[PDB]
């Protein structure tokens, strides 16, 4: 599913991501824009041979099982395919674990490089939340 900007902001809010670990809803929408372009089906291979899955490009190295990432963990206890569903519940649940791991949203390099310190509230502008 390709989410609308406000459509995804509403879904992330409903799933409790707004100000989770202190990150405003705009930070999450901005991360999802630059990780996936709001596409739940987005997959990208990393150089280390792990893969990033779904709207928040969650990495098979640590968080989900894809059965092709040697020496990797599955800390969200989910198949990586569950991160590609039109229902973002699994992605959000797993993202809560990632952002709680100690480095906050710096875990998302695209967040650090493209959202951090920017006017992230712009990403929820015009949205009826
Ligand atoms: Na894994």
């Amino acid at each position: 599913k390709v989410f609308g900007r406000c459509e995804l902001a509403a879904a992330m809010k409903r799933h409790g991501l707004d100000n989770y670990r202190g990150y405003s809803l705009g930070n999450w929408v901005c991360a999802a824009k630059f990780e996936s372009n709001f596409n739940t089906q987005a997959t990208n291979r990393n150089t280390d041979g792990s893969t990033d899955y779904g709207i928040l490009q969650i990495n098979s190295r640590w968080w989900c099982n894809d059965g092709r990432t040697p020496g990797s963990r599955n800390l969200c206890n989910i198949p990586c395919s569950a991160l590609l569903s039109s229902d973002i519940t699994a992605s959000v649940n797993c993202a809560k674990k990632i952002v709680s791991d100690g480095n906050g949203m710096n875990a998302w390099v695209a967040w650090r490089n493209r959202c951090k310190g920017t006017d992230v509230q712009a990403w929820i502008r015009g949205c009826r939340l």
